[PDB]
């Protein structure tokens, strides 16, 4: 529910961004002074970015796990920090 929900969002603003940077449409229009591919890109971010570290986070768990490390000290500290 929540998870499919900033998924689509993200794709949503992931695909303005694209139009954005291939339209130059878009880029005639500006707010408060400034552009609003940037702005588009701001929001995209602000709106992906605990998407993307939650991806981070998992890929680096994964290669952890995969790695020959089975320390339980270190394998807690990532759990409790992560």
């Amino acid at each position: 529910t929540l998870a499919l929900i900033e998924s689509a969002f993200f794709v949503v603003i992931l695909s303005a961004l694209v139009a954005s940077l291939t339209i130059n449409v878009l880029k005639h229009h500006t707010f408060w002074g400034l552009e609003v591919w940037k702005w588009c890109v701001l929001v995209m971010v602000i709106f992906s970015g605990m998407l993307v570290t939650n991806w981070f986070m998992r890929l680096i768990v994964f290669l952890i796990e995969t790695n020959f490390l089975l320390r339980r000290k270190v394998l807690y500290f990532v759990h409790g920090l992560k």
